[PDB]
Parts: C-alpha cells; structure tokens; sequence
C-alpha cells in the first residue's frame, strides 16, 4: 500500500503552492467548524444554502457558517482537481471531502458540484439538485474568484487583469521566495482588459444564476443572496478600488439592485454586496504587494486584538449583518465587515510602516511569520496535531459528489 501512499510536503512553484496535505485539509476545516461552534449557533438563518465557489476561502466559510452555525443543508459549486496516485489534488478538493464528512457526522445534508460555474450546464446540474434534494434555498453566496470566464452564450475566453486605470503605478511589495522588499511598475489596463474583468469578476453571472434559479423555481419566499467585495485601505486604491478589478467590483454595485428588486417582492428577501476585509488566499502572491500589506495589516491588527481570518469575518457577516438584528449598511446599501481592517488608526499605522521596511527589518517590522504560517495552513501544512511524516493516500474521495 505504500505505493498508492506518499508523504506529502509544500512544493512552491512561483509563488504557488502545487501541493495540499489531505490531513491538514480536513484539521483546518474542522478548525474553523470548531470556531463556529464554540462561538455559538447563529439565529434566524437560511435552512437551505447553495454556495457558489464553496472549497477554499470565504465560500468554504460561507459554507461552514451556514451548516455549523445556523443548522442549514448545503449545496455547494466549486472548481477543483480531485487526488491521485502521486498527485496531490487541489487544497479545496480535500477541503470539501472533510466538509462532506463532518457535515454527515452531525446529520446535516452536503452536496456538492465539481464544474465550471459560469456554464449553463452546472447551473442546471445545480437546480436539479436542489429539486431532488432541498425543493428550494433561501440563500445564494455568490463567493467565485477567478482569472477567466468562458461566456456560456457566446463562447467568448474573457481573462481578468490586476492593473491600474489611466497612469501606471509604482507598487512596493515583498517577494515571499527571495525574500525581499522590491517595487515593481504597472502598466495603465487597456480598455479591452478593463471589460475583460469586469465581465470575469463583475456580476453578470451572479444576475445569470439568480435568473436560472428563479425561472426553475428553486427560491424560497424571503430568499437571500450576497456577492463578496473588497474596497479596502486607501494604499490599495490605486491597483485595487480604481484599478480593472475595482472596475469589476463596482459592477457588483450596479448588479445588485436588481438582484435586490426582484427578491423584496419575493416575500421580502433581500440581496447584498457584501464587503469583507483582506486575508491571505490562494492568489495572494499574485502580486508582491498583497504579501506586504498582509503581514503589515496582520501585526497591527494583531496589536489591537482585531485580526481575524476568513471564519470569524463570516461568523460576524451572517451573525451581524446578514441573519441578525443590527444590519451594518454603508451609504451604498453594501454589507460591511471590513471596518476594523479600514480603522483610521490601523491604516495610519501600517502606512507609516509601509515607507520603512526594509530587507533586514521585515521580521521586527511585520508579521511576515504570520503570513507565511496562513499560507501553509491554507492548503494543509502547518498543522497543529497533524502528523507529516505519515504515509497517506492522495486519492481522497468524496460522497454526493456531482461531477460536472
Ligand atoms: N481574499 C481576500 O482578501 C478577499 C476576497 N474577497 C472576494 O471574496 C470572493 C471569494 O474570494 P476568495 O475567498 O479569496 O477566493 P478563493 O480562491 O479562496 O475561492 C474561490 C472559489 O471559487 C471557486 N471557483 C473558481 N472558479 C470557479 C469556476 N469557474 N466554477 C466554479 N467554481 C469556481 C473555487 O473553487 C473556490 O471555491 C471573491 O469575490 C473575492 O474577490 C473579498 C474581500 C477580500
Ligand atoms: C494588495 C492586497 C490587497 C488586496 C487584498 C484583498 C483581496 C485579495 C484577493 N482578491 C481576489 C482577487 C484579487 C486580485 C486578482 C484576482 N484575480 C483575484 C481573484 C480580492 O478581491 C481582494
Ligand atoms: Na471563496
């Protein structure tokens, strides 16, 4: 058996991480299950949730939120690369495979749809589903992050970019693999880029499944959907907010009062965009800055007891804001979790620390420790209490399982 078994360790290939550790999968899903329940059950939730993009991240805390703190039965639609012999499969791949499992050991209902989401062919794998299953759902999470979108009508290949709008820009940033504090510039996004990203990232396909959803019948009265966002500090203003991706996310805004229409006449639902404060993801060495200003943001939050990652800012979203008493609206009708990361103080201090670090200061300066130690946590390594010098077999399988 020890040729279908391997010992499995971190392998960073620029920047990316093309290894996930099966074992530490499942301890950091049960982590953020045992956070949620330690907490307490949240009041006045959905009963029946479909999260679109559940494996990783904040949909996979969406999804952990939903079962483990408001009791609701699980749909989730993800894109992920099941084990094999040899072969690692992706972070969120195992991440669902122990959601899968601990779902069933507390007698709650979790399917779950392996395919392209923006295809009509999953969303109607997806309302299949849920008539079999559920009848209807009273929540949508809308929690997909991708760098591409094949458009299911026209055929079209669309590619997300990460660059500034009208004048390039001068980003610091920390390379994680030299090690290094270095700027590098960017180019302004063409015109082309900038609807590229918008019709990736913006919300075109969320209004796509609220339709598909709707002309099935598969909502309930009172139904629920959000879509997550970032606006973030203004350091990230330039690249992010007023940048191509800040052009995608500002089409969520002009998406969601039509979303918001049609379910308020729909026994009083409501949807929302929803805006969440950074952590550290799969795509966080996308660009050195983020690195950065994560270990930045993570030692002076950490200073003031405020750091959080992506279970407790969904804890908060559902318990707060989307099931609770005290809706925390902005002016624009978005939900707001991200005001301790946006906190004048906080952003005065990291600013004023983002001018001083240098290579030789990056440790007293920033919780680069911190950083690195989510990262790997992230696809399983790290671990508390897991064993990594155990043999295991990368061929993880998952029950109810639609493979699209
Ligand atoms: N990471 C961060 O600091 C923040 C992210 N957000 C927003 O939260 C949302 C979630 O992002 P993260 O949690 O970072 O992403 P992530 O990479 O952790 O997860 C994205 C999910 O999308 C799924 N997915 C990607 N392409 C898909 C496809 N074609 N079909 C089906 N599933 C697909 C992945 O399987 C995964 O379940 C995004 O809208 C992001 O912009 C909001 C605030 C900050
Ligand atoms: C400089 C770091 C500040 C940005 C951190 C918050 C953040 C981090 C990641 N993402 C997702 C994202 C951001 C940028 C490019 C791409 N492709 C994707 C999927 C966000 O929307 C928002
Ligand atoms: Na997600």
């Amino acid at each position: 058996s020890h040729m279908l078994e391997m010992i499995i360790k971190p392998r960073v290939r620029g920047f990316i991480c093309v290894t996930a550790h099966p074992t530490g999968c499942e301890a950091n899903v049960k982590k953020q299950i045992d956070y949620v329940t330690t907490e307490g059950p949240i009041a006045n939730g959905p009963k029946r949730v479909l999260v679109i993009g559940a494996s990783t991240g904040y949909g996979l805390a969406a999804r952990i939120t939903a079962a483990f703190g408001c009791g609701a039965d699980t749909l989730g639609v993800f894109f992920e690369r099941p084990g094999e012999e040899g072969k690692p499969g992706t972070s969120g791949w195992y991440n669902s495979a122990a959601f899968h499992k601990f779902a069933a050991q507390k007698g709650l209902y979790a399917k779950s749809i392996n395919g392209d989401a923006f295809s009509d062919e999953i969303k109607q794998l997806t309302i299949d589903a849920i008539k079999q299953d559920l009848g209807q759902v009273d929540q949508v999470i809308y929690s997909l992050a991708s760098p591409r979108r094949t458009h299911p009508k026209t055929g079209e290949v669309f590619n997300s970019a990460l660059k500034p709008i009208g004048n390039a820009v001068n980003l610091r940033g920390l390379d994680t693999d030299k090690e290094v504090i270095k700027e590098s510039v960017l180019q302004p996004a063409t015109q082309s880029e900038i609807d590229s990203t918008v019709a990736v990232m913006g919300g075109e396909d969320w209004q796509m499944w609220i339709d598909a959803l709707l002309d099935a019948g598969v909502l309930a009265e009172g139904a629920q959907t959000t879509a997550f966002t970032y606006l973030g500090e203004k350091i990230t203003h330039d690249i992010y907010w007023n940048g191509s991706i800040g052009a995608a996310k500002k089409d969520l805004d002009q998406k969601v009062l039509a979303i918001r229409e049609s379910l308020a006449a729909h026994g009083g639902g409501d949807a929302r965009v929803s805006v969440l404060k950074a952590v550290v993801s799969q795509a966080s060495s996308a660009i050195p800055m983020m690195p950065l200003y994560l270990s930045l943001l993570f030692k002076v939050m950490k200073e003031k007891g405020t750091h959080e990652g992506c279970i407790e800012q969904v804890y908060s979203l559902y318990k707060d804001s989307l099931c609770g008493d005290s809706p925390h609206m902005d002016q624009e009708g978005r939900l707001r979790a991200d005001y301790k990361e946006l906190d004048p103080e906080v952003q005065n201090q990291v600013q004023q620390l983002w001018d001083q670090v240098t290579n030789d200061n990056i440790y007293q300066l920033t919780d680069f420790v911190g950083y690195k130690s989510e990262f790997l946590n992230l696809f399983g390594f790290g671990i508390d209490g897991v064993d990594y010098d155990a043999d295991v077999n990368p061929d993880v399988k998952i029950p109810n399982l639609i493979q699209g």
